[PDB]
């Protein structure tokens, strides 16, 4: 399909539900 | 399908539900 | 399907439910 | 299916439920 | 199915329930 | 890269949070 | 990379959190 | 990589947390 | 890699936590 | 890799934790 590669960065995620791609 | 490789980084995740891809 | 390899990093995860991919 | 290999790292996980992939 | 090999690392896990994959 | 702490105090209070509350105080320590 | 702590005190209080509360105070120690 | 602690005190209090509370104070010790 | 501790004191208190509380103070000791 | 401790004291108190409380103080000793 669309062949993703994030190569992202973060931090101090809190009380969320989803952090990242989905299919 | 879409063949992902994150290569991400984070820290100080707390009280979340999901951190990463999903299918 | 979509053949993931994370290669991620983190730390100081606390009181969460899920940290990583899911199928 | 989607053939994952994490190669991740962390530490100071505490009072969570799940840390890793799931099927 | 999806043939995982973690190769992860951590430490100072405390009072959690699950640390690792599940099926 | 010059960095140093010499601080006296700090207080925190919260009755019953539903969410979370951080308190970070570090020096020079890069965090991934 | 110059970094050092010389600090006197700090206090924390919370009745009953539902969530979490960090308190980080480190020097030069890169954290993954 | 210059890093060192010379600190006097610090206090923590919490009645009954539901969650967690860290307290990190380390020097130069990279943590994975 | 320069790192060393010369510190006097530190205190901790908590009535009845439901969760956990760390207290890390190490030097140069990489932790996996 | 320069690392050494020369520290005087430190205290800990907690009434009845439900969870856990670490206290790490080591030098140069990599921990897996």
């Amino acid at each position: 399909n669309f062949l993703v590669h994030s190569s992202n960065n973060f931090g101090a995620i809190l009380s969320s539900t989803n952090v990242g791609s989905n299919t």
